[PDB]
């Protein structure tokens, strides 16, 4: 039953990571400047006559360092809990873990959120 307990968890992690994105989402404003991190905060408005696009409110979303720790800690031990529990189960086979379509999305999502840890800028 302790495995069921640890699934729950997974389930509930996920979904409230999802909701603090989505939290994230709708307290933020572009309208007062979007940058990489810290001093470089600049303002964008979009035209229909110049086809380019420009990409920076894309890559780059204001949020607030309280934010920013609390998914941190979440990514970090959803990806040691589903390391953990793949490390638990390999019946004898570690090989296609990869192309099974559940450990990739979880990686990209995960590892970004340990990555900003090394550039302060890029949080």
């Amino acid at each position: 039953r302790s495995s069921l307990r640890i699934r729950l968890f997974n389930f509930s992690l996920k979904l409230l990571t999802c909701l603090l994105y989505i939290v994230r989402v709708l307290l933020d404003d572009p309208a007062l400047g979007i940058g990489c991190w810290g001093c470089p905060k600049q303002n964008y408005s979009f035209n229909d006559s110049s086809s380019e696009i420009n990409w920076a409110p894309i890559l780059w979303v204001e949020r607030k360092m309280t934010l920013w720790a609390i998914q941190v800690i979440v990514a970090i031990i959803s990806f040691l809990e589903t390391m953990l529990l793949i490390y638990l189960s390999y019946k004898g086979n570690i090989w296609e873990q990869i192309f099974r379509v559940s450990f990739v999305l979880e990686m990209i999502n995960t590892l970004p959120f340990i990555i900003t840890i090394f550039w302060p800028p890029l949080r």
